[PDB]
């Protein structure tokens, strides 16, 4: 079934999240993602309406599933004996926003306005279909480079949006909230615009604006690079050490810095091509 369905290609990366490789669908060779996942490494469990029992992943990327390009498709899913394999959608050419930024550095604020823009209303789609994805980074985001249309990827640390308090995680730290840092709990939205809010200084800066805890948790914000006053404002804001003083998506995409924002395609003949 799935060794017949699919060419296997090269490894694309491995990690906490486990390991993804490039592919091709035989029938109609389509790009596609394949991603491994071992049982024994998987936490959080979730369920089907069947009732059979899958990866959390597996309902979250179900759920968020529609003709919105701004997250990636789950194209099929398999159980093996010890483990979980995903296709996925697998946009052409791709690179990761990691490896652009890398190449670049600092972006743009126009180019940084479009993608930040594209990654806001990706994050509001997937809050909207009851998911919160909890790993949101330069490194889960996908750039459509023909396109210029931006994917949310990996939600494999995701988990059911609730307005009751989270008390685990399993994302990315250095992206992490001081709340979670000091007093291991946080809340879904406000944990999500703290996240975005050190994807916009990376993205701004070209890296990120704290290392360790305790940069973290007094969260003053330094500006390595020439950085426009508005922009600097909404990080500020976005980084805000209380919680209820951060902004809301709303309050985000309404910010005098995020106005007359590129299109996807004009964003990607300006500055993708
Ligand atoms: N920073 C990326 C490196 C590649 C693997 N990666 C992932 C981590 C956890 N889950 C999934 C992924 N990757 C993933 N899911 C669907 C796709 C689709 C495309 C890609 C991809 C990519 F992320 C980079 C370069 C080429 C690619 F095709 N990755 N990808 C993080």
């Amino acid at each position: 079934p799935l060794e017949s369905q699919y060419q296997v290609g090269p490894l694309l990366g491995s990690g906490g999240f486990g390991s993804v490789y490039s592919g091709i669908r035989v029938s109609d060779n389509l790009p596609v993602a394949i991603k491994h996942v071992e049982k024994d490494r998987i936490s959080d469990w979730g369920e089907l309406p069947n009732g059979t029992r899958v990866p959390m992943e597996v309902v979250l990327l179900k759920k968020v599933s529609s003709g919105f390009s701004g997250v990636i498709r789950l194209l099929d899913w398999f159980e093996r004996p010890d483990s979980f394999v995903l296709i996925l959608e697998r946009p052409e050419p791709v690179q990761d926003l990691f490896d652009f930024i890398t190449e670049r550095g600092a972006l743009q604020e126009e180019l940084a306005r479009s993608f930040f823009w594209q990654v806001l209303e990706a994050v509001r789609h997937c809050h909207n279909c009851g998911v919160l994805h909890r790993d949101i980074k330069d490194e889960n985001i996908l750039i459509d480079l023909n396109r210029g249309e931006l994917k949310l990827i990996d939600f494999g640390s995701g988990a059911l949006l609730k307005d009751t308090v989270y008390t685990d995680f399993d994302g990315t730290r250095v992206y992490s909230p001081p709340e979670w840092i000091r007093y291991h709990r946080y809340h879904g939205r406000s944990a999500a615009v703290w996240s975005l809010g050190i994807l916009l200084y990376d993205m701004v800066c070209g890296d990120i604006p704290f290392e360790h805890d305790e940069e973290i948790i007094r969260g003053q914000v330094f500006f390595r690079q020439r950085v426009s006053s508005e922009c600097q404002h909404l990080i500020r804001w976005c980084l805000a050490l209380r919680p209820s003083d951060r902004p809301t998506f709303e309050e985000i995409q309404n910010h005098p810095w995020m106005q007359d924002v590129l299109l996807p395609q004009e964003t990607a003949e300006i500055h993708l091509h």
